[PDB]
C-alpha cells in the first residue's frame, strides 16, 4: 500500500525526472565526494537537480557496456518508497555512471558509525521498510541486504539502494552477510544479521562474550564464513531489548531456511505490528544523531 504522501512524492519525483533529459557526462558539476559505494554529490547543470553519481571504472568493449545500460533501464520501471530513486545510467570516458536519488542522511552503515548503536524503536522502522522494499521487489530478486545498502534521509525515509538488476555489471567488477545455505530467504537472513549489527553496534560474528556485553550495556575473512555455517546464529542480548524484538531477529536468523520466517510472516510479526503502530520521530533522531 501507498499513502497520499508516498504517492504524492512519487508523482513529484517523476515530474522532476521527466524534466531531466538524456544524461551526458558533461552536464554534471561535482559538488562534493560522498564516499566509496566512488559516489559524488553532483549537480545536473541543465535541470539544476542534485544527484548521486556512482562511477565504476571498467575496461570493457562496446557490446558489453551497452548491455549493462540496457539492464539498468529496468530501474526506471521500479519505483517504490523503499527503493532509492533512479535518474539514469550511461558510459563515457572509461567509466559507467549511475545517476540516482541523493539521500542526505547517507547509509545506515555511516549512521551506525556515528550513532554508536541504533535504538530499538528506530530499528523498528528500518525493519518495516526493508520488508516493504523486499516485498515490493518480489511483487526480480535481490542481492544482499547490508547497512551500507540501506540509505536514509531528513524527510524520514528508509530505502534499499543497489540491488542487482544487471548481471554483466556484477560480472565485470564482501560475502559476510550471506546465509549459510548460500555457502530469497537469504535476504531475510541478512536483515536479521544487520538489525543485530546495528542494535548492538558491531558485526555480531563472532559473538561478544559477557566481558563486552556487560560493558557495552579478529577472525580472517574465510575463518568467519566457516563459523557462520558450523556454529549457531547471532542473537540480540536479552534484558536490554524487548522480547518481541528478540524473537523477530531470531525468526530471521534461523540457519535452516525452511524453518526461517518468510516475508509474509515477518510482515505480521508482533514486532512489526508494535512498531508500525508506534509514533516515532525518525527524522529527528537521525538529523540530531549525525548533525544536520
Ligand atoms: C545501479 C543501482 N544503484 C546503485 O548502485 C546505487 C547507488 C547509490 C549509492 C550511494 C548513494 C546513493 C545511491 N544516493 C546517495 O545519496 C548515496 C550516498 N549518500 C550520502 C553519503 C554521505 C552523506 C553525508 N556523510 C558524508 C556524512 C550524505 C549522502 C552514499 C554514498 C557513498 C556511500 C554511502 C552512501
Ligand atoms: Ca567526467
Ligand atoms: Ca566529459
Ligand atoms: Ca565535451
Amino acid at each position: 500500500e501507498l499513502d497520499e504522501q508516498q504517492r504524492k512524492r512519487l508523482e513529484a519525483f517523476l515530474t522532476q525526472k521527466q524534466k531531466v533529459g538524456e544524461l551526458k557526462d558533461d552536464d554534471f558539476e561535482k559538488i562534493s565526494e560522498l564516499g566509496a559505494g566512488v559516489v559524488f554529490k553532483v549537480s545536473h547543470k541543465p535541470s539544476g537537480l542534485v544527484m548521486a553519481r556512482k562511477l565504476i571504472h571498467l575496461e570493457i568493449k562496446p557490446a558489453i557496456r551497452n548491455q549493462i545500460i540496457r539492464e539498468l533501464q529496468v530501474l526506471h520501471e521500479c519505483n517504490s518508497p523503499y527503493i532509492v530513486g533512479f535518474y539514469g545510467a550511461f558510459y563515457s570516458d572509461g567509466e559507467i555512471s549511475i545517476c540516482m536519488e541523493h539521500m542526505d542522511g547517507g547509509s545506515l552503515d555511516q549512521v551506525l558509525k556515528k550513532a554508536g548503536r541504533i535504538p530499538e524503536q528506530i530499528l523498528g522502522k528500518v525493519s518495516i521498510a526493508v520488508i516493504k522494499g523486499l516485498t515490493y521487489l518480489r511483487e526480480i530478486m535481490h542481492r544482499d541486504v547490508k547497512p551500507s545498502n540501506i540509505l536514509v534521509n531528513s524527510r524520514g525515509e528508509i530505502k534499499l539502494c543497489d540491488f542487482g538488476v544487471s548481471g554483466q555489471l556484477i560480472d565485470s567488477m564482501t560475502r559476510s552477510y550471506m546465509s549459510p545455505e548460500r555457502l530469497v530467504q537469504s535476504d531475510i537472513w541478512s536483515m536479521g544479521l544487520s538489525l543485530v549489527e546495528m542494535a548492538v553496534g558491531r558485526y555480531p560474528i563472532p559473538p561478544p562474550d559477557a566481558k563486552e556485553l556487560e560493558l557495552m550495556f579478529p577472525m580472517a575473512i574465510f575463518e568467519l564464513l566457516d563459523y557462520i555455517v558450523n556454529e549457531p546464529p547471532p542473537k540480540l542480548p536479552s534484558g536490554v531489548f524487548s522480547l518481541e524484538f528478540q524473537d523477530f531477529v531470531n525468526k530471521c536468523l534461523i540457519k535452516n531456511p525452511a524453518e526461517r520466517a518468510d516475508l509474509k510472516q515477518l510482515m505480521v510479526h508482533a514486532f512489526i505490528k508494535r512498531s508500525d503502530a508506534e509514533e516515532v520521530d525518525f527524522a529527528g533522531w537521525l538529523c540530531s544523531t549525525i548533525g544536520l
